[PDB]
């Protein structure tokens, strides 16, 4: 195997799917919606499938109708003109976008800052570019009194400074955050922008859950903050925008001198994406660009729908003294499990507690989730290993089944 | 802009798509079927669209139905039990497969051998892995007196042998060849396997047009030669197979200890591929696999529709003094251009003769084509720049419109 990939062959995120394969279990694990996508997203596929051209190659950098749509959606959010051809790159997921960003922008020996826990591909994505990932964790503050929330987690600004050096090339920001659910604040974003400008680094901002933010919170885009347009790549996703995780396209959006470089990675990698998916996506974005101010719009209705289910899931969790972190955004909830009956002394690896715990819960209670340590670097895992992550972008009947389970815990 | 991508951002093909700016030209340049896809290919895409589960994530290394069908198709071909999870990987086109193969197997400073002219990604992919492309031209043999054909082009075994050394990681082999349309012979495939075996190198084999062989030729897979299974990666295409160029789905078939490395690249790049494209393809495949021996099998009915379009195209090319090279396979025809009017004083700013001619024929005849020099290392262009590539996977209307142009060529 070539050197750029030594020790990056880690899938336990296969195991977590072995686990869940047994069909009398309730899968609250991987981030797999089981609600219907919006009809008209399905309709538009079918319609693109019957148009010959749409089954043939389109533009490398993104189907013109898709980037036209994007440029006008994000145009509105940025409060500024976004240039469909030079400032957008369409890629294979947000996943490929992160890859474009890092591969196009990051060199052997460079430092990339990663806030722990992270979406798990950041790390390995950095090591493959031959760069040094540099970790700093989220830490929790005292509560309000009532609930534990996503907002109760933050970073220490001074600790953050201390991470930047002449070697820092970039920092990777994920907001809404996976797995926390944290929606960053304008104060929290301005500490990070301060340092990127102060230090002339980039920022890769992974905002695929931009629409999924709940009440009391707001998505702010660090790329809109003074000095950051020039230095930010902001990445979005079809899959999370429209609950069609299987469509795998996403977008990078930022300046031409940066999206230049992303563009060359894509050109020399896979070249182009699928045409019908993009054609149909572009229609969906249109269907939904035009009603932004209505609640019929998917950008509004979805998060309204998911908030109810978030709340139903905290309660469920609470009802066994799993200790939930009410998230501000996205569609995962994390729960401390330690106050339950530590039950695992007779499982005899040295996997972290949460792997062992999630295994136990899978065996005994018939529910799976994701151990938070999966989202952590190795020196980081012990500070996170009583934490376990559940996903709620599910249909009632699934939350029903899980309701069934939690009721009969003891 | 990362060192890995230093100058790798030239896309001469943006400029070509400029010439295929209508103003009403018959566009014979780029591999862009404008026949319709098979009707059931389209049918299954929509069926898929309406199933909710086929819009969500699937096996990262390949939709399971799909790797099942690949395994059963290619096991029929290889004469062997091919393991659908460990010997296949589904990637974003052949294009992504090559990328996988190179990134996951080639190190900085390895040498990779490439046949000129070559599908034009080969060079930048190798260069992006920091390896050194080593080139060796295809050369003409005396013709049989009657016609120029792709098999009048071959390699010198002794020249090839001398390109191997101890830095050679691999040779990239493409058959049927793009752009010659050459179907490598057993004898030629044998010389490569000898050198691979004796030198312990890999062969990455690009066989996307593998079903497009015309009368008097068979596709033989080097991976099936004694000793080549263990050293070969062999790549196929949904785009080329089903005439759906915009679906960008390809696959690598080969031994576990090689696939795992491609799997690793794929897992740290794009991860999973569109569920719905892959659901539908699987069913496209099953449909054709059950009629392999029948003339309705798309695998049989396509080459045969095409041979006729080819022979139509040779006539037309001859009609007009463009000396064509009848291809044994694939759907491009190359034509020697040298002996018309040379006619190009408007220009000769000396970028390559073929480019100037393609520009001319666009302006004055409203036919576009692709200058073969564009598939050549810089040191090779002079040997190939009177050569021009035309595409013939075209509907009758389109070839019709081509007749009117050659017919009027005079």
């Amino acid at each position: 195997n070539a050197k750029r990939i030594e020790g990056l062959d880690s899938n336990v995120w296969v195991e977590f799917t072995k686990l869940a394969a047994d069909p009398s279990v309730v899968n609250l694990g991987q981030g797999f919606p089981d609600i219907s996508p919006p009809s008209y997203v399905k309709e538009e596929l079918s319609k693109a499938a019957f148009i010959d051209n749409m089954n043939q190659y389109t533009r490398g950098f993104g189907h013109p109708a898709l980037v036209k749509a994007l440029s006008c959606l994000y145009g509105k959010i940025y409060q500024r003109q976004i240039d469909p051809n030079e400032e957008i790159l369409v890629a294979v997921g947000a996943y490929g976008s992160l890859f474009n960003s890092i591969q196009g922008l990051v060199d052997p020996g460079d430092e990339v800052i990663i806030m722990v826990p992270f979406y798990d591909c950041y790390e390995p994505m950095v090591r493959m570019a031959g760069a040094v990932p540099v970790f700093i964790p989220l830490r929790s503050k005292p509560t309000d009194g009532m609930k534990w929330t996503s907002s109760d987690w933050t970073f220490d600004p001074r600790e953050l400074e201390s991470k930047f050096s002449s070697k820092t090339k970039a920092i990777i920001l994920n907001t809404p955050h996976n797995p926390l659910g944290k929606v960053y604040t304008r104060q929290e974003l301005q500490v990070i922008a301060d340092l990127c400008v102060k230090h002339d680094t980039l920022c890769i901002s992974d905002e695929v859950y931009e629409w999924l933010v709940y009440t009391g919170h707001t998505h702010v885009k660090i790329a809109t903050l003074p000095g950051m347009w020039e230095r930010t790549i902001t990445i979005g996703s079809a899959g999370k925008t429209f609950s069609v995780t299987g469509w795998k396209l996403g977008w990078s959006i930022g300046p031409a001198h940066l999206i230049k470089h992303l563009q060359t990675v894509q050109q020399n990698s896979f070249y182009t994406c699928a045409t019908p998916l993009q054609a149909a996506l572009a229609e969906a974005f249109w269907i939904d660009i035009k009603r932004m101010d209505d609640p019929e719009c998917y950008f509004n209705s979805l998060p309204k729908e998911l908030e109810v289910k978030r709340d139903r899931m905290v309660r469920l969790l609470n009802s066994v003294g799993l200790k939930p972190i009410v998230p501000d955004g996205g569609y995962f909830i994390i729960a401390d499990v330690s106050s339950l009956g530590a039950d695992l002394s007779d499982m005899n690896s040295d996997e972290p507690y949460d792997y062992k715990f999630v295994k136990w819960m899978t065996k005994h209670k018939k529910l799976t989730a994701i151990p938070v340590s999966a989202f952590c670097d190795s020196k980081s895992k012990p500070h996170f290993e009583k934490l376990v992550r559940f996903c709620f972008i599910k249909k009632d009947s699934t939350l029903d089944a899980a309701e069934e389970i939690f009721r009969a815990w003891n």
